[PDB]
Order: structure tokens, then sequence, then C-alpha cells
């Protein structure tokens, strides 16, 4: 009876660690339960709706707990599966890595804390959140696009920054005295923010015909110099995608 | 009298069935037909128009039944074209088609309607405009550039939410008491939601100079993560674009 | 004395006509002359600055008026440069064209307005702005990309709209009387427009825990099902550029 | 003792003069300091926390003197590394450059302004960020991106230009009465630039059945098209950069 052990052990190992295809199933089910018990607490900060969010969030964070638990319990004894890890020595200097014993404490601390205290719930499940990549691969990959695509990124930051500048000088010299919602240079700046980014708020806008007429041009320059960063990610993300997929049928 | 008959029959069930060219023409005035019957049907949801909408209405629908139903017939007939579906046996088993089924079910319960009900009427139109489609491509073609794509949608997803709770999270901080408008965390996180997609209502904005501190750089960047998915997807289907005709005009 | 003649003529001929280089600068000139002459008409609209708007529009127009003569008689005698238009005959039948017509027809109507009639007035202005391509290479190039990329563009289209009547309906549904924002599915209809655009007046919003939850998941589907179309579009014109670039490098 | 010295110099002016790696920390570090000037002024700008701004802004001004001077005499003396510039007479050539000019008569400006003269430091604050560069790679990546693109950014703001002025022409017509935000076509063509950038401030909006159908297609086509510019410059930017990265990679 062992054939059957190490088939068991190293499909288990290989879903549980790096997933490639139907085993994001069961990363996604715990990503539901996270959150839903997320909204939940969400739903507990409010007072109207307290009583059955504190009702459901109770039950389903002890269940979290316990899957929790398990999840990493296996994983240990999984961990036997790659040729590093073996025997008690092996599986011992396993939990040494930072994402294991981050489990190890997190579980312990919710345990803690399950056993005015909300506040560390929040964190605790925010940094689960945190937990779910387990390998920094998202992080790596932003950062080798961002390097790559570095030069156009830095002159579109300087151009728009300019653009800001500029325009919010010039609308607070047109509408000193006769809008009270540019009283001072801070608030030409923030309406220059909020509306380079098409965020509109309508807090603040310009009413004299001076400040339109430098808006109609200045927020023009300035809305696409705010947008391109975004679209020159996205961009440098879909031609990495293209030439790896070529480079993968070429071998 | 045969060779009229197949090539009336051959030309008909290519324009009705899968089309390629001008045949699409009909497609679109069908659709501005339903069209018309829709936004009618939102005209009578008013009181002040009521009455011109139903008396277009009415009419609108008897000739758009009635377009419906000898298309369906016609279509029947034509389905012999095919050399799978032949003589009595093969019309009456080509009916089992879940399309074909949704069509003729779809027609009798709106001649039924039309022979308080107006909400079966919107829910049965929106339904004709999910029939528009009647093989899934555009579904088919949105999976297979989401699933090539996945990597950067998730790493996207991923920073652009981590940053959503960050921001939203440190606003709350800072405005818990000098700004009414974040009562709760949920406000603060309703807030968060409706800036980093700059929609941008204006129901709710930091006023006090620590909110506004922060927004100016957490918003930055999350506006950027939030617009992500868009170019990335667009990006996609520009260069499958792309590489589908280059190799098409190879071959 | 008719090298210098044929010598100007050609030069004349080509920087008035199809202009590569710069030759644009001419027409920059030309349409910054119309745009001022557009802003001042904008700028009369208004009772309080009519004064100096009008006093600086009549010279203006005046100067318009003179350039356009000028330059269309100019253009009738270059016309001679190209080989098909010679003679008294041939520059006779240049005038058919319908941009020849269309500009001598323009030129009299305006001589005739400034020798309550502004409205007329914007409308010749606006059509000048039209005249300013001469061609119809962008609407060319545009139709050549939408064609290119037509698939793409319906599903984007398809989706988009099915989204937005779905959010719609669930939030009129979930906000039928608890918010008089929505009070008639037209007001939510209105509302989902104006949220899947990230245009965000504020003049309607969800107010109820139900809508905000809704939203939450179906807004942030339909900005980016909004977005696809411009994000397509705008790399499908980079991508047809490429490879317009490298196609001419080649030969 | 001068293999160090040419080693040093050298060293220091390649990373004080054009960096490519690590220098750049320095410049961030600058950059740093001048951005924390340069919002200690903003915040001065008001009255309710005047004290503490200035109280850290003078000594910030007098460190960032401080440094602007030693690295300008360092670059001075490091400018013998090239083989141009050498010697006394080097030396006092390399000065005539503009940058340097610029940057000896900014310090003895702000040396002058520091020993109701805040719009000076502000002026002279935008000046050192626009001198970042120092080079104009910037301007002229931008350019040669922007005339590499040129026909498809020309026939965007032609087909962007139109729409704009049709749909708030028509919505003009449509609420010359009912609505008082529409009470000059001035106002109009305000709306419909707020609305086509998707800026929405909410001053303004269609409130009678005309304008809100007219809105639903005519700013549908807008926001498209005014997004377009954006979306053609990045994807601009990241297909340069494949293509560099590509023939660099090949020598
Ligand atoms: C202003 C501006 C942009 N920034 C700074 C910046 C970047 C990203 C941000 F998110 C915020 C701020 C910037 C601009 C330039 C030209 C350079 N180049 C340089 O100094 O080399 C000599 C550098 C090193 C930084
Ligand atoms: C254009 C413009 C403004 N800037 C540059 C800037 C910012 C702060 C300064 F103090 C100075 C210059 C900017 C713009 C965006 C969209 C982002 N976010 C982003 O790119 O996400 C990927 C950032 C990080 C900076
Ligand atoms: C938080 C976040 C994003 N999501 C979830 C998500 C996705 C799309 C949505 F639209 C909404 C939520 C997410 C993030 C990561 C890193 C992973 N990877 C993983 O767990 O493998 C170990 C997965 C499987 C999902
Ligand atoms: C960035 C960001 C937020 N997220 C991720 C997210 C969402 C919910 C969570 F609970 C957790 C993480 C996000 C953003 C967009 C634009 C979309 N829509 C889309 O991509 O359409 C193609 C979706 C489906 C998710
Ligand atoms: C709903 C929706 C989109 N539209 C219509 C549309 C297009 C552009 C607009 F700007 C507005 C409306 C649409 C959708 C599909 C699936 C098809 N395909 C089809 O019928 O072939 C059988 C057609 C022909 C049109
Ligand atoms: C997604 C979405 C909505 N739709 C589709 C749609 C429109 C009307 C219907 F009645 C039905 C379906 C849509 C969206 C955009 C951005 C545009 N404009 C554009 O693409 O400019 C290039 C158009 C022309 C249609
Ligand atoms: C209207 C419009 C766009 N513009 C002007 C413009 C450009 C950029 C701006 F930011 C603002 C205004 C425009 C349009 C066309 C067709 C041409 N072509 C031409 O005249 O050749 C005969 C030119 C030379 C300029
Ligand atoms: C589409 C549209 C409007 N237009 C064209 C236009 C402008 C003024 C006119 F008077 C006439 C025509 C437009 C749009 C944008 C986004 C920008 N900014 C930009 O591209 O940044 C890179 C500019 C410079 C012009």
């Amino acid at each position: 009876r062992n054939a059957f052990y190490r088939k068991l052990q190293n499909f288990l190992y290989n879903v549980l660690e790096r997933p490639r295809g139907w085993a994001f199933i069961y990363h996604a089910y715990v990503f539901l339960l996270v959150f839903s018990c997320l909204v939940l607490s969400v739903f507990s900060t409010i007072k109207e709706y307290e009583k059955s969010s504190e009702g459901a969030l109770y039950i389903l964070e002890i269940v979290t707990i316990v899957v929790f638990g398990v999840e990493y319990f296996v994983r240990i004894w999984a961990a036997g599966c790659c040729c590093r890890y073996r025997g008690w020595r092996g599986r011992l200097k396993f939990a040494r890595k930072p994402f294991c014993v981050i489990d190890i404490m997190v579980l312990i601390a919710s345990i803690a804390v399950l056993a005015s205290a909300l506040r560390s719930l929040r964190f605790l499940q925010i940094l689960r959140m945190i937990r779910m990549d387990r390998r920094g691969g998202t992080w790596k990959l932003l950062g080798s696009v961002v390097y790559a695509h570095s030069k156009e990124l830095v002159t579109a930051w300087y151009i728009g920054f300019l653009c800001l500048i500029l325009a919010s000088f010039l609308v607070y010299l047109a509408e000193k005295g006769e809008n009270d919602h540019f009283d001072t240079y801070a608030d030409a700046l923030w309406w220059g923010l909020i509306t380079l980014t098409t965020i509109g708020y309508g807090d603040k806008y310009p009413q004299t015909w001076n400040g339109r007429l430098l808006a109609a041009t200045f927020t023009l320059i300035g809305v696409s110099f705010f947008a391109l960063p975004a679209g020159i990610l996205g961009s440098g993300f879909a031609l990495k995608v293209q030439e790896q997929h070529r480079q993968k049928h070429f071998e």
C-alpha cells in the first residue's frame, strides 16, 4: 500500500502547491468563502444589520478556521512529495519558509481572536487576501512589465504632471475672486487632480469664462496624458502574452 | 422546376443561417424593429406618454410576431438544404435543437401574452435580444481571449483589489469624525469603488487634508489598475485579429 | 517665361491639393482662422459679451471670405497642373466635382449672409469644418479599421448591452420604493447608461444596501465592457500603422 | 594619485550626467526632496497650517540650495571626463550650454529670493521640475510617436470634434426652454465637452426626454471617439518598445 500513497501525495501536493488547471477550482471556492467572511464583516460594521451579520459571521469564521487548519496540515504532510523535503527533518525544515510560518501564525492569531476586536479581524482578513498569491508571481510580472516600459511611463508621468501644474495654476489665476471654489492654490490643485483623472466629483468647477476657456484646452490634453499609463501597461501585457505564446509554440 | 427550387433554398438557408456579408442587412433590420419595440415599451413605462407609446406598441408587436413566425417557418423549410436534415424525418429532428425550440416557445408565449403583463413582455424582449446570437460565438470568443490573458487579468484584479482596500481603510481612518460622509467602513468602501472606477458621483468625497493627501496617491494608482483590464482585453482582441488575418492571408 | 510658370503651378497645386509635409502649415493657419471665427460666434451667443464678439467677428468674417475666395480661384487656376484637367474645357469640367461646387456655393451663401441670421452662420461654419477633409480619408480609414475588427466590436456591444439591461433592471427592482431617483424603468436605464460609461453625473445613484451591493458587481463588469471598443479601435490603428510602416520600409 | 582621480571623475560624471541604472537612485532622492519642498509650499498657501509649513520650508529650502550648488560644482569639475571638455578653457566653454546656465541662474535667483515673494518660489520650483529632464528626451520620444501616428490622431480628432458639435447643438435645440441649464449655446458646448470626456461634473445634464434620448446615442459615440487618442498613443508606445527590444536583441 505505497503506490496509492505516493500517487495521492503527489497529486495533492501538486493541486495545493502551484496549480495549473482545474486545481484552481478549490482555490476559487476557498477564496469565495473568505470573501463571504469579509463581506459579512463589512455588513457587521453597520448597526442596523449587525444582528444577522454576526450570527452568520461567527459560524463562517469557525468554518474557515477549520478549513485553513486542515489545509495547512495536509500541505505539511504532502510536502514530502518534493525530492528536497523528505522525512522528519525535511518536513521540519520546510516550515521555515516565510509563507508557511505566516500561515501558522495567522491561524493561531485568528483562533485566539475568536476564542471591539473586529479591527484585528479586518487586518487578518486583508492579510489572508494578501496570502492568496503565496509566490509573488503577480508582483514579479508587474515589475517586469513596468521595467520594460520604464521610459514611456516616465515620459507620460512627466508630461502629465507638468500639464496638471500648468492647468491648475492658470485656472486658479483666472478664478481667484469670482468663484469661491478656488480660494487657495491647494483647492485648484485638488480640482485639477480630480478633473484630469476624469473622476469629476463636481464639488469644484470653473464658472467664469476664463476658467472654462482654459479648461477646454488643458483638460483635453491632461485627460489623455493621464489615461496613457494604463493603455501602455495593457498593451505591454498583451504583447508579452503574444510573444510568450509564440515562443512556447515554437518549443 | 427543381434547379430554381434548390437555388432558392440554398441561398435562403445561407442568409437566414450563418451569414457572412450583405445577409446581415436583414438581421440589422429585424434587430431595429425589435429595438424599436423595446424603446416603445420603455416609453410606455411612463404615465405621461403611455397613450401614444401603447398605440404604437400594439401594432408593432403584432408586426414583429408575424415576422418572427414567417422567419421560423421559412427557416424550417430551408433546413433541408443541409445534407444532414433531409425529408420529413430530417426536418422533424431539426426542431430538437435548443434555439429552434426556444424560438417556437417564444413566439407562442408572446402571441399568448398579446392575445399588468408588461413585465412578461420585458422579459421576453430581452430574451429575444439574447437570441440574436443563435450560436454563442460572442461568448466563445470572449472566453478564448480571457483564457489566453488569464495571468495578467488575475494580477491586475489582485493589485486593484488590494489598492481599493488599502485606500478605503486609510481614508476611513483619516475622516472618521471630521466628515459625515465616511461614518462607516461600508461608506468608505463605496466611495473607493466609485472613485477608482472614475464614476465619481460626488455623493461622498474627502474634505480633511489627510483624506485629500492620501487620495492624491492611492486614487492615482487605483485608477490605472482599474482601467488595466479593459486595455488588456482590447489589445488581446486586436492582436488576435492581426494574427488571424495574417494566417488566413498565408492560406 | 514658362519654366517658372509651370514650376509655380505645380508647387501651388501640390500644396493646395493633397499635401504631405510643410504644406500643412497653411492648412493649419486657415483652420486656426476659421476656428477663431467659430469661437467668436459662440461668444456672440451670449448677451454680456455680445459687443466685442460682433466687433471682432464682422472683420474676421470678411477676412475669411476674402481668403476663401482667393484660395478657390488659385486652386481653379492651378488645376491645370494635372494632365487630365487642361485648358479652358479642362478647367470648366474640373468644377463639376462635389467639393469644388460645395466650396463655391458656400462662399456665395456666406457672402450673401454677411451682405437673426446667426443660425445660418453656425450651420455654414460647421459645414466649413466638414469641408476640411476634402477627400473623406478620415472616413475611409475609420471604416476600414472598423470592418477589420467587426467581430470583436459586435461581441463587445452585445455583452455590454446585456450587462446594461440586467444591471438596470436589477437595480430598479431593488430600489423601486426606497429611493425616489428610481421611480420608473426609464430612470433606471438612464442611471445605468450614465454609470457604465463612467460619466457619473450624480443626479441618480443607489442608496439602499441592495442597490449598492448589486452595483458593486454589475458596474465593475459593465465599465470594462463599455471601455472595450475604444481600446480595440486604438490597438487596431496602432497595429495598422506598424504593418504599414514595415511594408513601406520593405519597399 | 591619478588612476583613482580619473576613475572617480569618470564614475561621477556618468552618474550625474546620463544615467542608466542605479544612478537613478540619487536622482530619485533629489526629486523627492524638491517634491517635499513643493508640497510644503502648497500647504503654506493656506492660513490654518501656515506656521508649521513655513517652519519646515525655510530649512528645507536652505538644504536644497546647498545640495543644488554642490551638485552644480561637482558636475562642472567632472565635466573634464569627456574628451571634448578639457582643461580650463574646456570647462569654461562647457557652461555656455542652455541647461548649465539655467541651473546657475536658477540657484542664484533662489538664493537671492531666500536671502509676498512666494509666487517667485512657485515659479522657480516648477521650473526646477522642468529641469529634471536636462535632455528633452521625453519631448523627443513623444514627438516621434505622435508623428508616426499622425493620420489616426487627425482622424480621431476630426470625428470627435464633429460628434461634439452635433451632439451639443442637438441637445441645445431639444432643451432650450425646458431646462435652465442649457440657456445659451456656450452652455451646451460646455456640457458636451464635460460629458464626452466622461468627467461628468453634474452641473448640467439633460432632463427632457428629447435630450436624454439624443444623448443615449451621441454620448455613446463621442465617449469612444474621445478615448481613442490615449489608446492609440499607448499602443504606439508599447509597439515601439517591442520593436526596439527585438532589434537590440538582434544586435
Ligand atoms: C516630474 C516627474 C516624473 N518623475 C518622477 C516621478 C516618477 C513617477 C512617479 F509616480 C512620480 C514621480 C521623473 C521624471 C524624470 C524626467 C526623471 N529623469 C531624470 O531625472 O533623469 C535625469 C526621473 C528620474 C523622474
Ligand atoms: C500623468 C500623470 C501623473 N502621474 C505622475 C506623477 C505622480 C505624482 C507626482 F508627484 C508626480 C508625477 C501618475 C499617473 C498615474 C496614472 C500613476 N499611476 C499608474 O501609473 O499606475 C500604473 C502614477 C503612479 C503617477
Ligand atoms: C484578490 C484577488 C483576485 N482573485 C480572485 C478574483 C478573481 C477575479 C474576480 F473578478 C474576483 C476575484 C485571485 C487572486 C489570486 C492571486 C489567485 N491565485 C491563487 O489563489 O493561486 C494560488 C486566484 C485563484 C484568484
Ligand atoms: C482592479 C480591480 C477590481 N476587480 C477585481 C476584483 C473584483 C471583485 C473582488 F471581490 C475582488 C477583486 C475587477 C475589476 C474589473 C474591471 C472587473 N471587470 C472586468 O474585468 O471586465 C472584463 C472585474 C470582474 C473585477
Ligand atoms: C445586441 C446587440 C448588438 N447588435 C446590434 C447593434 C450593433 C451595434 C450597435 F451600435 C448597436 C446595436 C448585434 C448583435 C449580434 C449578435 C448580431 N449578430 C446577428 O444577429 O447575426 C445572427 C448583430 C447583427 C447585431
Ligand atoms: C458596450 C456597449 C453599448 N454599445 C452597444 C449598443 C448600443 C446601442 C444599442 F441599442 C445596443 C447596443 C455601444 C458602445 C459604444 C462605446 C459605442 N460607441 C463606439 O463604439 O464608438 C466607436 C456604440 C456605438 C455602441
Ligand atoms: C477638425 C479638426 C481636426 N483638425 C485640426 C486640429 C487638429 C488637432 C487639434 F488638437 C485641434 C484641431 C484637422 C483636420 C483635418 C482633416 C486636417 N486635414 C487637412 O486640412 O488637410 C487638407 C487638418 C490639417 C487638421
Ligand atoms: C476627439 C476629440 C477632440 N480633440 C480634437 C480637437 C480639439 C480641439 C479642437 F478645437 C478641435 C478638435 C482632442 C481630443 C484630445 C483627447 C486631445 N488630447 C490628446 O490627444 O492628448 C494626446 C486633443 C489635443 C484634441
